[PDB]
């Protein structure tokens, strides 16, 4: 599928952590930077994701907060 | 503020488009990575950004999907 | 691109009404149910979406609130 | 209530999946569409859930994402 | 409806800003304290929202953030 | 840091129900009003948080619904 959202960053598990019903995958995007997704255990399954696994970050624009010092 | 949300990304403004009560932000935040923000055109005044401004992109875990090639076969 | 959002809902494109920044996208997925989509339109434009096009209604599990009578 | 959501989708309760503080219900809402919702475990209880109960699936519109088959 | 998101806040409108397809709903819910709405202007239409209305800020804890003094 | 989100208001923990990745905050925030958030376990611990802990329940503006009765 192609996706209307607008970031949708490729990079590598570095971690993934199993909790009951979601579990947090970390993927390292490269630039010294990684992203953090909390997403459902089904997903995590369906999706094979491993250690290692080439994935992409997806996230809405409209869920992008901008911050500054 | 510290925030709990998981991803507070350090990046450059390369572009604002100006919108009716929102507006959107793209931060390049390295490694060839851009970042696109949708947020009040409000909040865009108030925290003075401009095109070159140093600022973050902060995104809550819980909104970060995962996806995998078509041609992964899990 | 395989998604793990839980929702990818079929569906033809009834309605696209045009904003500034975003727009409003209404898929008909069938049954008597129809999803609007607040989304960029750059996106928009991008998948090339117009009435009758066929898409899906892509939706995080974390973003589907339960309601009753 | 009423509320500003645009999506708003009657179905049935098929699954119920509980976590430790969120779990994940299930929801038929025709046309053969199902709808995953992940929301507190406190108010799954709160609601009175169950297989076979009557909801609705809430959706904002800006949580929606467009996807098509880009072939 | 009744819903399961768990913050569900009354107060009264203060403002509307209107914009293209969305539009910023202010409710005032007391103690110097107001929320903000960012809402689809057909929303804002179909519940009659006017400045003076009584309304509830709803929110899914999902979509909370907690912050601290640093 | 200076957040984009137009909703940050101040509170008091007054409960903390911990999960697997994930846990639940509840926030009073004043005349009668508490928020819940739900927010990772890694979180809710680099923040310090306790019953008693001064915070701030962070809500984008995109995030908010309006319901009447
Ligand atoms: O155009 Mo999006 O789907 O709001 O990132
Ligand atoms: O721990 Mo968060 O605030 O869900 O990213
Ligand atoms: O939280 Mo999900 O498993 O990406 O719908
Ligand atoms: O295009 Mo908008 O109405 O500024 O979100
Ligand atoms: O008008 Mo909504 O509450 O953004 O779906
Ligand atoms: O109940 Mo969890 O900690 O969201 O899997
Ligand atoms: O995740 Mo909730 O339990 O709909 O606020
Ligand atoms: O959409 Mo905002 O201006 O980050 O609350």
């Amino acid at each position: 599928m192609k996706l209307s959202a607008r970031n949708q960053l490729a990079g590598k598990v570095v971690s993934i952590k199993e909790g009951a019903v979601n579990g947090i995958v970390v993927l390292d995007i490269g630039g010294g930077n990684q992203i953090s997704s909390t997403i459902s255990m089904d997903s995590i399954r369906e999706l094979g994701l491993q250690v290692g696994s080439d994935a992409y970050a997806v996230i809405k624009a409209t869920s992008v907060m901008i911050g500054i010092d």
